[PDB]
């Protein structure tokens, strides 16, 4: 519904750039209208509501900018008096921005994001984002478990039906599945943890610092949505059982490559983890856990036989499995479940079922 | 204020009756008024347009009834007149109701569908899905391809967002899935295909006459559909190789029942596959086939290896393989793919998709 729709986007990153560049090239019998573009500097904004004049090269113009990104209550206070229904796309990992959502719903500013703040802080916080009271926008988050796969759209019609969940479990983190895939397999390998980590650091496929992935926070958080959405009123992602792959005490006492090159000094402890799971014949693999019956939520290594889809995983896949009271046997989903591209989708997807229901 | 939308459904069989359920359960800020309900010669008519008061058994209701079901020229005409937008819901399998979809669409009545007959006859009959016209009810269908599973809105979503599909492969139907997750096991089976059949009959798994799921056409439907949706222009679903598992030129003879006590004398060349591929670690799965390169689509008996995600299936489940531009490695979409309940779930999700599009 509503042939025109008007596009607030903030974040032009990795996912933000691929984002609006899938924007404006999508073809559509409904007009998107992009009405901002904010960066942490600069930022394009049209205080006419029409169409940023960009053509496809909005980085020309962003970079060519000199007015400052408005803080959100002035952003909003602009936003609240378009002519057409807004859609904030927030392109970002910001605590700030997610700090605001409750102010733009209320102002009737629906929201597509990838951002996991929001949606894994407070539980009041959840609760004012999924009200729906009247004129309220809409807020979508695909793409903050799953990156693009059906996920969470899938969970939400599910429950909507009359369905419940009652068991779920998956591998929501790319560098961890990559890591474990590669250092835990069928055939029996030497291979070692320190190795498998800095491997997948100088590939790329780990944050700057790896131990922003090592941690657990990145699952815990994504479990932390899913428990919710499940309905187990899960309190924060610390208020439950989070396995961090940190290295004990030696955590928070190093910095950086100094991390790395100490890490090695722990390979004894998964070596031998790993070698009674190659006993039980069984794989090890880093997953988020979700259990309604026992309202327990969990994060952390758990053992997998060979023939289970998790020890199968290609590449660096994700993959959720879930069981409700209708879906007996499970609902599994696997993909790619990081990447510009297909993250930028998601989001794109969520712009997308946002516009036809305003 | 409160949005409404009125209900229209046809047929309260397996999965009508789940789906009327569910409708009648569901708490939701749109409120779904059922309008009518026609099963065989009885059916309940809001004249008022007010929800049915079916009270609290709608079983009791329409067997109650003494209206008679309406000429479906007469039922648009009367659903042209409801003072807000109307779905309809086809929950029979009905070629003669399919034949009537473009007078409901053309005339603002939106559809939610089970039924595969109207998305899968010749090619013309499928173009007329787009809304040429701007009073053009919408079209959904997910149902028609795996059941409930998020299949169909995920293709045309990521399509949307500017992917494009390279190749899908999937076991589309419950039945056959069932009888070669009865045959082919990777634990060194031993059954008869005979048997498997027989079993899956008396439990009412497979349609009254087995050979209907046999012929493999349900499944090339289901290809069609999914082919289409990929930029594969399908002619019809006998329009490319398609293998039927009815015994030889030795099916255009028995008088139906005669079949299943004549099968047994053909479990030969299936026993024999069967062995092959165990003998290489592999087991044996009816899939379908899209290439959009080559523009090859097709059904029929393949192999794959223990790890392989078809090899992981459960009962009536079913699978679909998505490789895309962006997904080089395919997302993976498995769960029931057969069942009243989940179907119905489905078809309510369509609704509910509709609903809040309208
Ligand atoms: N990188 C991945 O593979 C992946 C997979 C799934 C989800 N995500 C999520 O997607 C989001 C985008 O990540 P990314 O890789 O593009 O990060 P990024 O750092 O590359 O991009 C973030 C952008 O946000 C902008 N920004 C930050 N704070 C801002 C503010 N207050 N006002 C305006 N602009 C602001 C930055 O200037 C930058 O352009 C994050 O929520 C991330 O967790 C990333
Ligand atoms: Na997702
Ligand atoms: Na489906």
């Amino acid at each position: 519904s509503t042939k025109v729709v008007n596009v607030a986007v903030i974040g032009a990153g990795v996912v933000g750039s691929a984002f609006l560049d899938q924007l404006l090239a999508m073809k559509s019998t409904i007009t998107y209208n992009l009405v901002l573009l904010a960066e942490a500097e600069r930022s394009l904004i049209s205080k006419d509501f029409s169409p940023l004049n960009v053509g496809s090269d909005w980085k020309a113009a962003l970079a060519a900018s000199t007015t400052k990104t408005l803080p959100l209550d002035d952003l909003i206070a602009h936003l609240k008096t378009s002519p057409k229904p807004v859609i904030l796309v927030d392109n970002t990992s910001s605590a700030y921005i997610a700090g605001f959502y409750t102010k733009f719903v209320e102002n009737g500013i629906s929201i597509a994001t990838p951002n996991k703040k929001a949606f894994s802080s407070d539980l009041a916080t959840w609760k004012a984002l999924f009200s729906n009271k009247p004129t309220n926008g809409f807020v979508y988050h695909e793409a903050t478990v799953g990156a693009g796969l059906p996920i969470i759209s899938f969970l939400r019609e599910i429950i909507q039906t009359g369905d419940e969940v009652e068991k779920i479990e998956g591998i929501f983190s790319g560098t961890l599945s990559y890591i474990f895939n590669e250092f835990s397999t069928s055939q029996a390998n030497d291979v070692k943890f320190s190795d498998v980590v800095k491997v997948a650091k100088k590939l790329g496929y780990t944050e700057p610092d790896p131990r922003d992935d090592l941690n657990g926070l990145d699952v815990a958080r994504k479990v932390t949505i899913v428990g919710r959405i499940s309905g187990v009123e899960v309190e924060s992602p610390t208020s439950f059982p989070v396995q961090s792959l940190i290295p004990k005490p030696l955590e928070s006492v190093k910095s950086a490559d100094e991390f790395l090159e100490k890490l090695s000094d722990y390979d004894k402890d998964l070596t031998q983890l790993k070698k009674e799971a190659a006993t039980e014949n069984k794989v090890l693999r880093f997953i988020g856990k979700v259990d309604v019956a026992t309202k327990s939520v969990s994060v952390g290594i758990e053992k997998y036989d060979y023939s289970h889809p998790f020890a199968s995983l290609k590449g660096s896949d994700n993959v959720i499995s879930i069981k409700t009271k209708r879906y007996t046997n499970p609902v599994v989903i696997q993909g790619a479940g990081a990447g510009a591209a297909v993250t930028a989708a998601g989001v794109l997807g969520d712009v997308i079922k946002i516009a036809q229901r305003l």
